[PDB]
């Protein structure tokens, strides 16, 4: 009865690599079409009925690795027939996540017209735009803020994006964020406030911006420290300088 099944020892040999043997063929076909762009690649596996929600062993499907690599026409082909939007890795990451991981301005708005949720967030609780404030994306971070995504939502950790934003020292995004509302007194679970991350990292441009914008310096944590104390206790000698000459 298995002279009636496909044989042979070539098919799923040249998916992926070059004569290095891979565990799994949890890369189809179809993903490498996606990852590459190659729309006519996708219309043909599709057509040859290709499963359109595959996952790799982490997770992900073909379309996320079309908005990962910002391949508009793949992405808009994959949605047009009818491939999840909602799919999440094995650390919750949406296609809109690793579209905004790679600063794709066309894919993340051809995701919010598909009606993806704004704020879904991953296994750590991040938005697209927590994401977008950790690579330091301006453009998308607009983008998601003119869909309305939430400023001040917390991560985990209790971190938002503008937290993020001071840690990473991306003074663009702490600015755009503090245009849209982030409030600069949030604080995370352990108490600290933006001026608190970023004076712990020694990031003196976004200090002396906080500064401008209101943000208070003798706030304090929950183990009673100020901005000060943190940038003491780190060795932030211009972080130092700038508070108490200030």
């Amino acid at each position: 009865e298995g002279q009636f099944n496909e044989d042979g020892s070539f098919i799923g040999q040249y998916t992926v690599g070059s004569l290095v043997p891979r565990g799994s063929n949890d890369i189809t076909p179809l993903h490498v079409a996606s990852k590459r762009g190659n729309a006519n690649m996708v219309k043909l596996l599709l057509d040859r009925g290709a499963k359109i929600d595959a996952k790799t062993r982490d997770g992900l499907t073909p379309l996320h690795c079309g908005a990962r690599s910002g391949h508009e026409q793949v992405v808009e082909m994959l949605l047009d027939r009818a491939a999840p939007i909602l799919s999440k890795t094995k650390n919750g990451l949406s296609p809109l996540h690793m579209a905004t991981q790679g600063d794709h301005l066309n894919c993340v708005q051809l995701l919010l017209q598909h009606n993806v949720p704004v704020d879904d967030v991953t296994n750590d609780y991040l938005t697209a735009l927590h994401v977008a404030a950790h690579c330091g994306h301006y453009k998308v971070a607009k983008v998601l803020l003119d869909k309305k995504a939430n400023p001040n939502a917390k991560a985990l950790n209790g971190f938002t994006p503008l937290h993020i934003a001071c840690k990473k020292n991306r003074i663009r995004v702490m600015e755009l964020l503090l245009k849209h509302g982030a409030s600069i007194q949030a604080v995370t679970e352990s108490g600290l406030t933006p001026i608190h991350v970023a004076a712990f990292m020694g990031h003196v441009n976004i200090v002396s911006q906080l500064m401008h914008h209101g943000a208070s310096p003798n706030t304090t944590n929950v183990r009673g420290e100020t901005a000060l104390h943190m940038a003491a206790r780190s060795g932030q000698a211009e972080v130092v300088r700038y508070l108490v000459q200030d």
